[PDB]
């Protein structure tokens, strides 16, 4: 049969996908190696994987209670959240009481800092506005999903910009610095920026309520990062040798002196190629949900090509750069042969797609969606391995909590991430949890305490 020949030959391009348990292995070793060293004074500086302290310390600590404003910057949207802290028969707990979120124009995104600090502080005074509480001065804990090199945790140095952000001077200033002045320069309102934590962070803060055990914080949206509870013996960079410290690991950037070139297709030097930061982010690049329709996009190209795909015509649409959105993978099935979806995304791309078009379609999906989890899995296990090896535990028992647009929308990722994350963390029980709003209430919880002076 025809169809089938098709499909055979899309499979066989597909199969460079593929990523075999030593594959991961490997990369789960590498990824090890580079934790190591970033974790120490004498190679820190030429670490790929920065594991920047963060000065979130696993100390009971005194906090107050009240109302937060809660800013998180560096997802699709910028958001702002007021947030209720209260204390409560076990500890503190924390609650979403207003939201606004607000798309950022491209302009305000690639001018200069101070465009895009202003842009925001017009964002929360129009949110102000709203609730008519722009005469309260509130305490503000500001999530940045940044590589930031803390001296404390109201005070960050913005190591560099990742995700497609380009606002010039503000690479190596104080991100709370800029941020104060913008809200200064505007004058209808005042606040008290007293953290700024990456939302790693906020969201591992914010499932602790619920679960002492939780002790990685994972971000698969946008990004993809994680944090987690190192010994603060082995955070060479911060004085202390009792209790633990979160180290933003910014594992995003594993890759980027060679330790993944054997893994790379063509597909991926291509967008990283492309990208606003090239050489940067590569092992984000495999997963992050910024690449990863762009990815599907460029293996549709190559399928169209063959002349296994659209009859070898693709539209202009196809044609242009990031006209294949990441939602769109999600709203691709699996389990099920649904084809309505992905018939529907298609036609609006200007194609007219036949049922086989769609099913070759879905495999690209599948398999873009699918190496993602499993480079995604060997960076997790790296990380939870190592916290065994560190706390020398036979058996240890740890809960990650987890938020992000791809983890929560595509139910075929979260399932194949577990899995592989699984067979690669033997003695190990890993507990998985979706957030809720973490960002934000993370961030009132790390501002409450932080308020308590
Ligand atoms: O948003 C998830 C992640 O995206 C990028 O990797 C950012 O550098 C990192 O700080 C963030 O945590």
């Amino acid at each position: 049969y025809f169809q089938g020949m098709k499909k055979e030959k899309v499979e066989q391009i597909l199969a460079e996908f593929q990523l075999q348990e030593e594959d991961l292995k490997k990369v789960m070793r590498r990824m090890q190696k580079e934790m190591d060293r970033g974790l120490r004074l004498e190679t820190h500086e030429e670490a790929s994987v920065k594991m920047l302290p963060t000065y979130v310390r696993s100390t009971p600590e005194g906090s107050e209670v009240g109302d937060f404003l809660s800013l998180d910057l560096g997802g699709t949207n910028f958001r702002v959240m007021l947030v209720k802290v209260g204390e409560g028969e076990e500890g503190q707990w924390s609650v979403k009481t207003k939201h606004q979120m607000y798309s950022i124009p491209e302009d305000a995104m690639t001018g200069t800092a101070e465009m895009l600090f202003d842009y925001i502080s017009e964002c929360i005074s129009d949110f102000l506005d709203k609730h008519q509480m722009k005469h309260k001065k509130l305490p503000l804990g500001f999530t940045f999903s940044f590589p930031v090199r803390h001296e404390d945790i109201d005070k960050g140095i913005l190591l560099n910009w990742t995700k497609g952000f380009k606002a010039s001077g503000a690479e190596g200033n104080n991100v709370v610095g800029l941020l104060r002045d913008a809200i200064k320069r505007r004058g209808d309102f005042e606040m008290d920026v007293v953290a700024m934590v990456n939302d790693t962070v906020a969201t591992m803060i914010s499932c602790y309520y619920e679960d002492h055990q939780c002790e990685v914080g994972m971000i698969v949206g946008t990004g993809c990062n994680a944090c987690y509870m190192e010994e603060m013996q082995n955070v060479e960079l911060v004085e202390g040798d009792e209790g633990r410290m979160c180290v933003n690991t910014e594992w995003g950037a594993f890759g980027d002196s060679g330790e993944l070139d054997e893994f790379l297709l063509e597909y991926d030097r291509l967008v990283d190629e492309s990208s606003a930061n090239p050489g940067q982010q590569l092992y984000e690049k495999l997963i992050g949900g910024k690449y990863m329709g762009e990815l599907v996009r460029l293996v549709l190209l190559r399928l169209v090509d063959e002349n296994l795909l659209f009859h070898g015509e693709a539209s202009e649409q196809l044609r242009t750069r990031g006209a294949f959105e990441t939602r769109f993978v999600s709203q691709v099935k699996s389990d099920t042969g649904d084809r309505k979806q992905i018939y529907n995304i298609l036609s609006t791309l200007g194609l007219r797609p036949s049922t086989t078009d769609c099913d070759i379609v879905r495999r690209a999906c599948e398999s873009v969606s699918t190496r993602a989890a499993h480079m995604c899995s060997a960076g997790l296990a790296g990380v939870i391995n190592r916290m065994r090896e560190s706390r020398s535990e036979d058996v240890m028992r740890i809960t990650v909590g987890v938020d992000g647009s791809v983890y929560k929308l595509h139910p075929s990722f979260k399932e194949r991430f577990h899995a592989s994350v699984r067979r690669l963390t033997p003695s190990c029980e890993i507990t998985f949890i979706e957030s809720e709003e973490g960002s934000g209430r993370g961030a009132a919880l790390v501002s409450a305490v932080a308020c308590k002076k």
